[PDB]
């Protein structure tokens, strides 16, 4: 329920301790969470603020058909994963703008300055949409999401298929006790722009009804989780279509569950909000497999929530 | 608390649903589960029924300095895995003796320490995710990736028993070592209470090696099932008062942790119930 998620902002905020982080910005923390939802309930789409789905369908189906490259995500306007393309960008060779070092952290401190970004940032996402070579060299990300679900490379030359293996296992092995599907690949970590925050998913079968739980092994609680929650519930739904099962529960487990110093008054704000109806998602009937699903084949509709609340970005 | 996992056999109990394998094996089950272990209230070995430290200990030291041979095993009384590697006693006998004979017939290949300690790449390297994970530990105590993986999907096809332990993450706040454990299927009854006191004495051995105090120990579960022939022996397990876990002792004398001998490693104030019989 909502209800749940909304519990572990108020717990981050009263209990979490004050950690140091790679980014720079400070976080409050905890360690070890636990949030359910049935998704037979609806779903679960936050309403206590609008949570722009259109970016969740397009990142899940940029995860789904394989593709690491962001020049898919900027051609449905989709800016999400910007950020990390830009800073390998203006620390490579190639890039001759002004000294963008931690413009993460400079854009709020500094207003001629996040002119500059935004002037950049324009110029960037330009070129990778229309410089087939800058595209191929600046829009990569690494072996992120996508390369780990459907190409973990093997030992011996060739690749895994892991998505779609555990959906076919799903199929003739309903009750196995391994189907998994991990995006920690040690080999290739320090090659992501970064590792996998969602790093690892399990699925399970009772009386037709297909659940899935997620290890995350750190959680950007105010920006990401109603991401995350969305993107594997949307999961799901795809995998019990395919599969010709009903839809259970999502289970989100968390490591190191995080408020950023910078969304307090964002999740106090959320949390002076009362909970609406769920929306309810709908499918093309008419796609088989998982893989066959483009953005129209996927609406969420009855969906009504309280208005957007904005913060910045870590990194 | 020891209430958490008794609540768990008890809820398996109440609403586990039931389901039926190839071989005929019965289990009640339940999908996401999360267990906490406060690691300054004691050390977390079953006290409502006797739960053997010995066995943990050699099995976790084994894993630890990343060896796959039954050697270390069979020194320190542990049998677990002599069946995977098997007139009977000639070959326990020919393994404790004959040098070689042991490197011939004792290897068993691929499993946590080897995993851990020694994960194999394209090139032909090796990472050594353990050994990795303890500088991370000393040097960026903020780390939200201090992550141990147990799970290549390149070798679970083919493997005789993939790692029930598919991966660990620790994580550090005001001089105090945490770790969560993903675990994807987990014997209630019998392998659980194993699960909690090796994953324990882990993290206390790593703040041990890293100089910190001990946190929480967090078990999260995927396929948690309790044994058809296990209920009998939970039923008993439940009506039984709760006792104070004892207290682990470390010996302060030897600095790092892969140095680590049975003898190192203590319990104090360890007054379970009686040991319950069960098959396994
Ligand atoms: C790609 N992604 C997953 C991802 C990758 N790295 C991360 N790194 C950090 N520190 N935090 C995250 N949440 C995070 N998330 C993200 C990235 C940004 C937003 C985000 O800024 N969303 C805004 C803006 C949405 C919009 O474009 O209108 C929001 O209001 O929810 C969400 C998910």
């Amino acid at each position: 329920m909502e209800e749940a998620y909304l519990a572990l902002g108020k717990k981050i905020l009263e209990e979490g301790h004050f950690k140091e982080d790679r980014t720079g910005t400070g976080t409050y923390s905890l360690f070890g969470y636990q949030m359910r939802f049935d998704l037979a309930k609806g779903f679960p789409l936050l309403t206590t603020k609008r949570v722009p789905f259109g970016l969740i369908k397009s990142e899940l189906l940029w995860f789904l058909k394989g593709d690491t490259n962001i020049r898919y995500l900027l051609e449905r306007n989709n800016h999400i994963w910007d950020e990390w393309a830009f800073e390998r960008y203006v620390k490579s060779a190639d890039y001759q703008g002004p000294d963008m070092t931690d413009f993460g952290h400079r854009v709020l401190q500094d207003p001629a300055f996040a002119e500059q970004y935004k002037e950049e940032h324009q110029k960037f996402c330009d070129a990778i949409l229309n410089d087939a070579e800058f595209a191929e060299k600046y829009g990569e990300l690494g072996n992120i999401y996508g390369a780990q679900w459907r190409h973990w490379e093997t030992k011996d030359g060739s690749f895994i298929d892991q998505l779609a293996n555990v959906i076919e296992m799903i199929k003739t092995n309903p009750d196995s006790r391994r189907l998994i599907v991990s995006a920690w690949n040690p080999e290739d970590v320090p090659s992501m722009a970064l590792p996998p925050c969602h790093t690892m998913f399990q699925f399970y079968v009772n009386e037709g009804k297909l659940s899935c739980q997620l290890y995350q092994r750190s959680a950007d609680v105010f920006l990401g989780v109603p991401f995350n929650i969305a993107s594997y519930a949307l999961l799901t739904h795809l995998i019990a279509h395919e599969t010709g099962l009903e839809v259970g529960e999502f289970v989100h487990t968390l490591g190191d569950a995080h408020l950023y110093q910078n969304h307090v008054e964002q999740m106090q704000e959320q949390l002076s909000r009362e909970v609406r109806s769920f929306p309810t998602l709908v499918l093309n009937p008419d796609k088989a497999s998982v893989f066959d699903f483009d953005m129209e084949d996927i609406k969420v509709e009855g969906y009504d929530p309280h208005p957007t609340i904005k913060a910045p970005i870590a990194v």
